[PDB]
């Protein structure tokens, strides 16, 4: 509720510094990373 | 600086409850009133 140009962008950025979806995607990939490490180690071990 | 309807009216009313021009006109007429009273009394006294 304002007429100031650029206030919407600043207020949105302050309210939601990181979108929930981005954080959840990052979390999912990170938690899956150890499994990928294990699979790569298993593949490298065989031949 | 707002998008709220009716904020301009309320804020102008609060900032300037009475316009300067209206106050000055009222002051001028009131200060001239005693002279009008004297002139009317003089006219009535004569016949």
């Amino acid at each position: 509720n304002t007429l100031q140009p650029g206030c919407n962008q600043a207020c949105y950025d302050r309210a939601f510094p990181i979108s929930h979806i981005r954080y959840w995607v990052f979390q999912i990939i990170m938690v899956c990373t150890p499994s990928l490490c294990f699979i790569t180690y298993s593949v490298h071990q065989s031949a």
